[PDB]
């Protein structure tokens, strides 16, 4: 069950019934999403050995450790296209990368087409020695980690709506078996610093907690000031940290994550456990709780959360004044979804290697009208109009954390200390969420909605950051460009996509 830093991970494909309901799926070293865990200063080396042979998913691979800056390590990022080619059925590839000082929580997921959500994913949590907050908790291990996963009966390549909400590997289906539900352990009178994780392909969910509150710490692997709550609404693949006080009475509680989409309506009920979890207090009974949520919970406003270190939005503090100020127009026309009017395709060599082999300027990059250059090290701002059907759409910007100087439902700005974070909901019609960061960080990087179906479906454009210094900067092990070679020599039953 547990991943260290130094590690392999293998890959294989076997039957699994988290909600009760078997289907075929992906395992990591013979687990369902196996936590990877490591210190900030870690040098992680991670042989990913490919063993996937059903071709009712796909079957090549590449992983994405999300959240993580990837600096001067651009070719272990993950997104198939941008940095790297897809590891190959039968062959391996070592990622090798660290942190750099930066702990938080994050999480690992296929970056090849929507193969993350047949289940290859998993919290990846990262611990600090000198943790900022340390005092406000007593206990944070593998045991406090409470990962939300959006689970289908269908493989994804046959996908024509999840079919139930599994919290910690574990859930029910409307009508489905009472399958066994995940338990969350807490002793009376401690504190515990739980690491809220979306490994999610599509759905947000409201999470709360039967008589208890939530104190926000942490957002995406930044921390903020301590910011309590009732309810938060998560989008994919954000994280939270947030204390927990087990200041209630011995008992059992429900832990509740109702999504905003799923089957048999899902999406409006905890009837028979489902969207259901079991906070459990030592001493209190082998047996489901019986509480109910707060009728007037405080709920999250992204807006009221601050960051704790380094806390000023860089740049001049006015709207429109970064160095670099870029207006994104999406737009949904002829079955595609657009940024300025360009579909997102995967080129047929991925962006790092175009760049190593001598692309000068993003004019030279493919795909054409989804690159972007941005310069070295200014402060750039993002506004992307929410209104394109589908959202709230989350999107997520590879190598590096953003200032949101402006969140959804807002009309203020803030960049004395607004929140950092790495994936960030656009909202509805008339937000206009705005995001600041320093180009500090030389090699492509993807910036995309999260929802892997709307990805797939050209929500998406690359920044190429800092083209000068990109072959500087990287230094990509020689079975890394191998990856491509191996990939594009494939014969056609090494890929086919067995629909079911
Ligand atoms: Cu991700
Ligand atoms: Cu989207
Ligand atoms: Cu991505």
């Amino acid at each position: 069950a547990i991943v260290n830093s130094v590690d392999t991970m293998t890959l294989t494909n076997a039957n699994v019934s988290p909600d009760g309901f078997t289907r075929a799926g992906i395992l990591v070293n013979g687990v369902h999403g196996p936590l990877i865990r490591g210190g900030k200063n870690d040098n992680f080396e991670l042989n990913v050995v490919n063993d996937l042979d059903n071709p009712t998913m796909l079957r090549p691979t590449s992983i994405h450790w999300h959240g993580l800056f990837q600096r001067g390590t651009n070719w272990a990022d993950g997104a198939d296209g941008v940095n790297q080619c897809p590891i190959s059925p039968g062959h391996a590839f070592l990622y090798k990368f660290t942190p750099a000082g930066h702990a938080g929580t994050f999480w690992y997921h296929s970056h090849f087409g929507t193969q993350y959500c047949d289940g290859l994913r998993g919290p990846m949590v990262i611990y600090d020695d000198n943790d900022p907050h340390a005092a406000l908790y007593d206990e944070d291990d593998e045991n406090t980690i409470i990962t939300l996963a959006d689970w289908y009966h269908i493989p994804a390549p046959s996908i024509q709506q999840p079919d139930a909400t599994l919290i910690n590997g574990k859930g029910r289906y409307v009508g489905g078996p009472a399958a066994e539900l995940s338990i969350v352990n807490v002793e009376q009178g401690k504190k515990y610093r739980m690491r809220l994780i979306s490994l999610s392909c599509d759905p947000n969910w409201q999470f709360s907690i039967d008589g208890h509150e939530l104190t926000i710490i942490e957002v995406d692997g930044e921390l903020t000031e301590p910011h309590t709550v009732d309810r938060l609404q998560i989008f994919t693949g954000q994280r939270y940290s947030f204390v927990l006080d087990a200041n209630q009475p011995v008992d059992n509680y429900w832990i509740r994550a109702q999504p905003n989409k799923g089957r048999n309506g899902l999406a409006g009920t905890f009837a028979n456990g489902v969207n259901s979890a079991i906070l459990r207090y030592a001493g209190a009974a082998n047996a489901d709780p019986t509480t109910s949520a707060n009728p007037n919970p405080a709920q999250l406003n992204e807006a009221d959360l601050h960051a704790l270190i380094d806390p000023a939005a860089p740049g001049i503090p006015t709207p429109g004044a970064a160095d670099v100020n870029l207006r994104f127009q999406l737009g949904f026309s002829g079955g595609r979804f657009t940024i300025n009017g360009t579909a997102y395709e995967s080129p047929s060599v991925p962006t790092l290697l175009q760049i190593m082999s001598g692309a000068q300027s993003a004019n030279d990059l493919l795909p054409a009208g989804s690159v972007y250059e941005l310069p070295r090290n200014q402060v750039v701002e993002l506004v992307v109009p929410a209104g394109v059907l589908g959202g709230p759409h989350p999107f997520h910007l590879h190598g590096h954390a953003f200032s949101v100087v402006r969140s959804a439902g807002s009309s203020t700005y803030n960049f004395v200390n607004p929140v950092k974070r790495d994936v960030v909901s656009l909202g509805v019609t008339g937000d206009e969420v705005t995001i600041r960061f320093v180009t500090d960080n030389p090699g492509p990087w993807f910036f995309h909605c999260h929802i892997e179906f709307h990805l797939m479906n050209g929500l998406a454009i690359v920044f190429a950051e800092d083209m000068a210094n990109t072959v500087d900067a990287n230094n990509p092990p020689v079975e890394w460009a191998q990856l491509c070679e191996i990939y594009d020599d494939l014969p056609p039953e090494a890929t086919s996509i067995q629909t079911v």
